[PDB]
């Protein structure tokens, strides 16, 4: 019974696709960051963020907020201000901490990047909360804007990004992207609690941390990916 949390409210062609962007990963991330969007709330967060002091200063501006969920995905639970907060009131650092015992690890995530529950005052003079941040919403943009044409590019992405993070079975199915990412590679339906063993005897979680290995793993997926879904 882990702690409940708001959910969602607000033929080879894959591969190639894929490919196509995974490649020339420098002009895709360096066209988006041009994107009038993207650039303007980007603008915004560079310059502010490294005024806030508290998390009730970060609360107390939505432009911020949204823009820290946005680029940690967790864009349609914005709206659980509340939740938000605590997560963040408890860090991410103490095993014990709020955020650590949910099950969608996203919200650690966001813990992490801007931790004044650790740093206090000084979470917000780090490369996490300011580079760290302005960079993930911006793979953010480039995944969910492949995604609305090509979901399995999408995931293709998503995955090779948060491949590292990995470290355990557990790790895996801690992420609905990253775990359908396998249900489909495995041709997949399964809600058991111990998946996660069957992950890691049907796979070396140490290899996940090889940006080569990696790729081949997904070239399964993206293949696997474009039969299940033409």
């Amino acid at each position: 019974p882990p702690s409940p949390q708001p959910v969602s409210h607000k033929v080879t062609s894959t591969y190639t696709s894929y490919r196509l962007i995974s490649q020339d990963i420098g002009k895709s991330l360096e066209r988006v960051s041009k994107q009038p969007d993207v650039a303007r709330e980007t603008e915004y967060y560079r310059e502010k963020i490294g005024s806030v002091k508290s998390i009730d200063d970060f609360m107390a501006d939505t432009r911020l907020y949204n823009y820290a969920l946005k680029a940690h995905g967790l864009e349609d639970m914005a709206y659980a201000k509340a939740f938000i907060r605590k997560v963040l009131t408890e860090g991410a650092s103490d095993k014990n901490a709020f955020a650590n015992k949910l099950s969608d690890n996203r919200y650690a995530e966001l813990a992490k990047s801007l931790d004044f529950a650790g740093l206090g005052a000084a979470a917000t003079a780090t490369e996490a909360a300011k580079s760290g941040v302005i960079g993930n919403y911006a793979r953010q943009t480039l995944e969910q804007e492949a995604g609305d044409d090509n979901n399995g590019v999408r995931l293709a992405l998503y995955f090779e990004r948060k491949a590292p993070t990995i470290k355990s079975g557990l790790d895996f199915l801690a992420d609905d992207a990253l775990a359908q990412v396998f249900r489909t590679t495995f041709n997949l339906a399964a809600d058991v609690d111990k998946q996660a063993a069957l992950i890691e005897k049907s796979i070396n979680i140490k290899d996940l941390q090889d940006p080569e290995k990696v790729g081949k793993l997904l070239e399964r997926f993206t293949i696997m990916w474009e039969m299940q879904n033409p």
